[PDB]
């Protein structure tokens, strides 16, 4: 398994047509996940799962400018599940990132960081055992 947080540098930037796969197990009484599309210290798009928020399970989206956390998007929508392997599939599309877990489309966020080429780390933290993290064009 690859050490978690685990930095996935994405050579020159993203660009649509960029597709970032991520295999991994949810831990045992997993608390929560994070990808961190980064544009230097600003995280560009956060894709954050909680699986126990005031006992609710949420996928909480934002991004960071300057230290600052913006306007959460929130989806009630949940296909992790502690204990249990996953596949996360974020596919880069002209105004938003797509995201698919399982095979099934799960949300999109619009771009509010619109330097997409500086868009060149992507984070993976928390409650995984992380397998794989790669990108191919399609
Ligand atoms: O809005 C999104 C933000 O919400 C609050 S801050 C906040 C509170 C109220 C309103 C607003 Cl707008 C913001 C989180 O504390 C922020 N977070 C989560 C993690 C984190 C770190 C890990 F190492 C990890 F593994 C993980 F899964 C998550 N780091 N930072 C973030 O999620
Ligand atoms: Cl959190």
């Amino acid at each position: 398994p690859l050490i978690v947080p685990y930095n996935l540098p994405l050579p020159g930037g993203v660009v649509p047509r960029m597709l970032i796969t991520i295999l991994g197990t949810v831990k045992p009484n997993a608390n929560r996940i994070a990808l961190d599309f980064q544009r230097g210290n600003d995280v560009a798009f956060h894709f954050n799962p909680r699986f126990n928020e005031n006992n609710r399970r949420v996928i909480v989206c934002n991004t960071k400018l300057d230290n600052n956390w913006g306007r959460e998007e929130r989806q009630s929508v949940f296909p992790f599940e502690s204990g249990k392997p996953f596949k996360i599939q974020v596919l880069v599309e002209p105004d938003h990132f797509k995201v698919a877990v399982n095979d099934a489309h799960l949300l999109q966020y619009n771009h509010r960081v619109k330097k997409l080429n500086e868009i060149s780390k992507l984070g993976i933290s928390g409650d995984i055992d992380l397998t794989s993290a790669s990108y191919t064009m399609i």
